[PDB]
DNA sequence: GCCTTGCCGGGTAAGTTCCGGCGCG
DNA sequence: CGCGCCGGAACTTACCCGGCAAGGC
C-alpha cells in the first residue's frame, strides 16, 4: 500500500527515539504529540520530515511538521490528535503487522536504537515484549537471534542478530525497496 | 588462531513534560 | 469555558559504542 510501510517505518522511529505523548496543560487545555527525536538535523530535515509530510497529506492531517532544536539534539514534532491516535492504535496493533510493515518497522526500529556500524548487528530497548515480537519475525524471516540483559544498570536488554546471517539481514530487510530506505541502506 | 557473542562501563544522543502563546465552538 | 494546535526548552537516562574474554570451530 506503501502508506502501510512508511506508516510502519516512522512508527519504529518513534518507539525507538521519541513517542506519543498525550499532554493536559493549564487548564483544562491539552496537546496530542508525535515526536522523533535525533542528534543530526540534516536526518531529520531530509529523510524523517520528507516522509512524515507524505503520510499528513494521505491523511488530510493539517497539523505541520515542526522541528525543534534543543540542547542535545533535534525534535521532529507533529501537534495532531488524529495523528496520535492513528500511531497509538497502530501500535496496539503491532502483532497483525503483515510482512511489508514488518520490514518497515525493523528498518526504522533499526534506525532509531540498532548498531549502526553493523560490524555487531544489535537493537537495544527496555521493552522485553517488543524485542520478542520483532524475535520472532526475524525468525520467521530466516534470521537467528538472541535476547539477553545486556545493561544490569537500567534494565536495557538487547536483541543481537546471529552474524551467520548479516547478509541475509542487511539485503532483505535493512535495503528493501518496498518502502523507505534506511540513512546507510540507500548507499550501499 | 580466528570468529561469534555475552557482558560491562562511558557518556551522549536521546526521550519526557513542563512553559506560554493562540484559535475555535 | 473547554479543548486542541504552535513554539520553546529544561530535565534525566536509555541507548549505543566499543573493549574484553570465554567459548566454538
Ligand atoms: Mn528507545
Ligand atoms: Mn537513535
Amino acid at each position: 500500500e506503501n502508506v502501510s510501510g512508511i506508516s510502519a517505518y516512522l512508527l519504529g522511529l518513534i518507539i525507538g527515539d521519541g513517542g506519543l505523548y498525550k499532554l493536559k496543560y493549564k487548564g483544562n487545555r491539552s496537546e496530542y504529540r508525535v515526536v522523533i527525536t535525533q542528534k543530526s538535523e540534516n536526518l531529520i530535515k531530509q529523510h524523517f520530515a520528507p516522509l512524515m509530510q507524505f503520510l499528513i497529506d494521505e491523511l488530510n492531517v493539517k497539523s505541520k511538521i515542526q522541528i525543534v532544536k534543543g540542547d542535545t539534539r533535534y525534535e521532529l514534532r507533529v501537534s495532531s490528535k488524529k495523528l496520535y491516535y492513528y500511531f497509538a492504535n497502530m501500535q496496539e496493533r503491532i502483532r497483525l503487522f503483515n510482512m511489508r510493515e514488518q520490514i518497515a518497522f525493523i528498518k526504522g526500529l533499526y534506525v532509531a536504537e540498532g548498531d549502526k556500524t553493523l560490524k555487531r548487528l544489535r537493537i537495544w530497548n527496555k521493552n522485553k515484549a517488543l524485542l520478542e515480537i520483532v524475535s520472532r519475525w526475524l525468525n520467521n524471516l530466516g534470521v537467528r537471534n538472541t535476547i539477553h540483559l545486556d545493561d544490569h544498570r537500567h534494565g536495557v536488554y538487547v536483541l543481537n542478530i546471529s552474524l551467520r546471517d548479516r547478509i541475509k539481514f542487511v539485503h532483505t530487510i535493512l535495503s528493501s525497496h518496498l518502502n523507505p530506505l534506511p540513512p546507510e541502506a540507500a548507499a550501499l
